[PDB]
RNA sequence: GGAAUGGUACGGUACUUCCAUUGUCAUGUGUAUGUUGGGGAUUAAACCCUGAUUGAGUUCAGCCCACAUACUUUGUUGAUUGGUUGUCAAUCAUGGCAAAAGUGCACGCUACUUUCC
């Protein structure tokens, strides 16, 4: 229709929601309105994490775009702290020092009111194992099973970040929702996609054809990282290349001859190959530079040809990295 | 710890020395004290189910490979970076080890680089001496090579990397 | 601030269902013919190559697929004697069962939004 619409998100009611998309397109609008809606219901204060410190000196105008939502009551900021009719609204700090905070009492939380949790092609900002950092954040904003409901929100859809495959978060382009125990993967309506992208086509025609590029398309639809042709089949296990601690094997199916890189196990006790000394112990055999091109002659040739086929994205990435290592 | 270079243990609750003492506090109750909080919030139960929380109770580092020695005949000798490594053989299973052994008979003593030059040792040809030690080469390729240290492990492994 | 009288998440129900799902158990390598049965393979076609057909272009036909049997190794690592088969496992896929999936929740407020009280 018109704008970002959190109704279904609020409806299906995960204790922890997980939405993605709409870069600046109201992905923050409704979710910054909602804490003040809880305040008009007179609920609890919210917690605002920030990625870094300078990002804080300018952001005191957080309620400007929610006045046109709720003109009625007083929505202001005294400084660092947010005040609704003078009552405390948001505990607002970047990441650097949450540990010093974690001994404080945090009895009142309402909702997760941050977005751009993860930025595409941005890991200089990142902190090592920040997934467990969010774990510490959540347990230092938990008192019981209630008062809390969380969201993630990345600008675009990817399948490579650790959080997803750590939770096997798999996107679906045919259907909007992907459901798990507590994890949802979603996107606004494909019909709403048509309406809003057509709205952008209307007006600034250059800003429409820029969306005609996949550059602005992938930000909201999230068709990314599916690059190589990929399949699977029922062949016999033949070879396995232990690299940096992986039980990768090769299925070779002669009928419609293609090599499928699916993962499996048989008690071969032979033909298992290691390209590094760290993965070598006293039951497998080491292979120097060239001898891969000869013993894995089928592998080498099928890679040079189009005959090599793949199964999974993680396998694809690690195998291409190996293909870079093999010289 | 990286400075003081401590060597504690999980078993010893107190780890006492001439000067230092590492104490691990209330280990069971700690764990139990955390258990109960997942009862106060099942989503924290899912958080505990995350392998990140349980993997900081798990340490990782490089580990040894083999700790082996023989009681029979032995032939070669090699030296590198001012440190000598002997060569041990055994007819029973024909096994091959590399353990500290000095032979004052001192035949065929070798180095890779002339930084350890002496009138006795000879600067080894890059790969022909490898074929001379064909059994040693094959033992590296197969599992017939075993050692008795992780320090010998690393020295031998860097030599192998320089070997080709 | 009150509903659970909007769609609703789930549980743990029922009505239709599909071991897709984890387990529980039986199955596996190769030619030789058959219309095996069906799908002519059907751009017609022009010509040719091959293989039966009979005086003779006269006839028809050349593709795949599961089965019936003898030629054989469920694949695969091991225990076996001096050495070869056969006895205990593996994973691979198949098939049958549960347990599991769709339809109402008509079993509830563990529950958000939801417009009104
Ligand atoms: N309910 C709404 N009413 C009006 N405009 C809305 C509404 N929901 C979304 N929008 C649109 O969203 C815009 C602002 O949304 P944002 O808060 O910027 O979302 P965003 O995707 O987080 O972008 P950033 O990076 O956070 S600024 C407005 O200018 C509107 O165009
Ligand atoms: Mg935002």
């Amino acid at each position: 229709s018109l704008f970002y619409n959190p109704q279904k998100m609020l409806s299906y009611d995960r204790i922890l929601n997980f939405v993605i998309g709409a870069r600046g397109i109201g992905k923050s609008y409704a979710m910054k309105v909602y804490p003040i809606n809880r305040f008009i219901k007179y609920g609890e204060q919210f917690i605002y994490v920030r990625r870094y410190k300078p990002e804080l000196a300018k952001v005191s105008n957080y309620f400007n775009d929610v006045a046109q939502e709720f003109p009625d009551h007083e929505l202001v900021v005294k400084g660092r702290r947010f005040y609704i009719d003078g009552k405390l609204a948001g505990w607002a700090i970047p990441l650097s020092v949450w540990q010093s905070e974690k001994s404080n009492a945090y009895p009142n939380v309402s909702t997760i009111v941050f977005d751009e949790f993860i930025r595409e092609k941005d890991n200089s900002n990142y902190i090592p194992n920040e997934v467990s950092a969010l774990l510490n954040l959540m347990d230092t904003v938990f008192r019981n099973r209630e008062r809390v409901r969380c969201i993630c929100l990345s600008n675009a859809v990817s399948v490579v970040n650790p959080y997803f495959l750590f939770f096997n978060l798999v996107p679906d382009v045919n259907k909007r929702f992907n459901v798990y125990d507590d994890a949802l993967i979603e996107i606004p309506d494909s019909l709403d996609f048509s309406s809003e992208r057509r709205k952008t086509r209307f007006g600034r025609l250059i800003d429409g054809t820029e969306y005609g590029e996949m550059s602005l398309d992938n930000q909201f639809i999230g068709d990314s990282q599916v690059f190589i042709e990929k399949r699977s089949k029922d062949s016999k296990f033949v070879f396995s290349i232990v690299y940096n601690g992986f039980t990768l094997g090769v299925w070779v199916d002669v009928n419609q001859g293609l090599m499928y890189i699916d993962t499996a196990h048989d008690p071969s006790t032979k033909n298992v190959y290691t390209l590094t000394t760290d993965d070598l112990n006293e039951n497998m055999m080491l292979i120097t530079n060239y001898k891969n091109n000869y013993h894995l002659r089928k592998l080498a040739s099928a890679f040079m040809n189009g005959y090599l086929r793949f199964d999974n994205q993680v396998i694809r990435n690690i195998a291409y990295e190996l293909f870079r290592k093999m010289r």
